[PDB]
């Protein structure tokens, strides 16, 4: 019973979190086996920021110049690289809590649990998506850069975003493990506009099925639709079209509660149409987009 | 920039979960030094549960009934003894994870973590809040019994509910770590009804402040107001009654935005009494009364 925007446990992600220091700035790091990752933005100043060449700010660091610190004990660096928008920083010793991990690009619209850290300490962790304009919606402040996204499948922690930049308009931009971004963002301090942030309609309904094992039943109508009928209202409403691979996704909530992935389009299409008339599902008064057809799954059947 | 729902990092917690099975029965301990902590229905069957004698029920179980396995190793118990709702298991061996900790009764309205389990394993982590009706609105499934409730200050758990019961409501409830229920509930299977569940208007100001701080200011108004003008419209929404106790605590917030107390009440009065008109604050249609006044300032602080 009840629905909750609900993160991984963050356990095995709090074990890899260090503070990486070059020069006066300071941010966080992921310790992994022998390497520690961290933004690249780690060796320039606020006046490099404008315009840096990282490539050639990398000439002027040597090993002993990154300061690596895991919990109150310092890691003696032995090795540096840039791969594309991250640092590797081998470090002597690997990490003794090192859980079973996978780099991952995730595609738009998938979530993760973010484990906002600052100075390498954990302050707390989130449930995120990965907008359709390659932007999330975090909640980050300065410091908070190196800070990673994750999913968990059983034992293996699966990274799949690491913080670099907030832009002008307070939602922020990050790269993949393997430092390239999502989206188009580059890491210098200047002005670069999102996208339009369109709904995760595949994730709406998710998490219309989600409303209806719970109880909470009232948007439900006596209509249908076709995927091209339903289509032309998401783009109306700036909905990202749903396809066929998003209705068979949806196709273990449709066999769970024996409402047809069509009809529940229906019942979107009507409160895209009518709103929700001073009403909430699942205490929301808007349309949640943040929850997939999998963390529905896994929320309503106990998965650990 | 960004404000969300978050939750404490739950590694701490993580590493005191437990299974313990009584008979036919599995629900979820935690282990903090010698002992381990679990709902007292685990000696239940679902028959002894519409009317159990605990006491006579606890008769027949000796330390050799209690299973309790960390991982993948079994725990010997040595002792055993009811504290109100909970069973106290004494173990020979100490918890190697114990973090620093306390048991804390928290008060309702204020809000906390949450380390959904089960078999001992970790599902997932939520923030949540104690209803004024001392209940939680969890996400909780059979299983999920004996899951823990915490805050964390720096290195200390104050761990603060257990849970233990889902109303046919689908609202739960649940003991502090001394075994005593939150609220008047029992148990017991038997229908308990839960009170008017009010909004915790302190929480609902701190949000606002929280909004004001990120850039949603389209609800601030050109009015102020009084206390006891404040309340006749917190009465009429089933907005719990705010006192000066609470106008003290949100001095921080008021000082950091230059927004008095009052003024910001008078803008709250205004959103009470026409509603949101089809805006957002914070991604959020309604009010949101489930982070308190320490919560926003540590959110948009960094506190870690
Ligand atoms: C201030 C802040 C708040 C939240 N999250 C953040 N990442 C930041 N920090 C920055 O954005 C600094 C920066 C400037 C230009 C390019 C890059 Cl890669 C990074
Ligand atoms: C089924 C479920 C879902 C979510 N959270 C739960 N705790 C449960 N389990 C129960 O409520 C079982 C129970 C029955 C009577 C008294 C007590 Cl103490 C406990």
């Amino acid at each position: 019973s009840g629905f909750r925007k609900m993160a991984f446990p963050s356990g095995k992600v709090e074990g890899c979190m260090v503070q990486v220091t070059c020069g006066t700035t300071t941010l966080n790091g992921l310790w992994l086996d022998d390497v520690v990752y961290c933004p690249r933005h780690v060796i320039c100043t606020s006046e490099d920021m404008l315009n840096p060449n990282y490539e050639d700010l990398l000439i002027r660091k040597s090993n002993h110049n990154f300061l690596v610190q895991a919990g109150n004990v310092q890691l003696r660096v032995i090795g540096h690289s840039m791969q594309n928008c991250v640092l590797k920083l081998k470090v002597d010793t690997a990490n003794p809590k090192t859980p079973k991990y996978k780099f991952v690009r995730i595609q738009p619209g998938q979530t993760f649990s973010v484990l906002a850290c600052y100075n390498g300490s954990p302050s707390g962790v989130y449930q995120c998506a990965m907008r359709p304009n390659f932007t999330i919606k975090g909640s980050f402040l300065n410091g908070s850069c190196g800070s990673v996204g994750f999913n968990i499948d059983y034992d293996c922690v699966s990274f799949c975003y690491m913080h670099h930049m907030e832009l002008p308009t307070g939602v922020h931009a990050g790269t993949d493990l393997e430092g390239n971004f999502y989206g188009p963002f580059v890491d210098r301090q200047t002005a670069q506009a999102a996208g339009t942030d369109t709904t995760i309609t595949v994730n709406v309904l998710a998490w219309l099925y989600a409303a209806v094992i719970n109880g909470d039943r009232w948007f439900l109508n006596r209509f249908t639709t076709t995927l091209n009928d339903f289509n032309l209202v998401a783009m109306k409403y700036n909905y990202e079209p749903l396809t066929q691979d998003h209705v068979d996704i949806l196709g273990p909530l449709s066999a769970q509660t024996g409402i047809a992935v069509l009809d529940m389009c229906a019942s979107l299409k009507e409160l895209l149409q009518n709103g929700m008339n001073g009403r909430t599902i699942l205490g929301s008064a808007l349309l949640e987009d943040e929850f997939t057809p999998f963390d529905v799954v896994r929320q309503c059947s106990g998965v650990t």
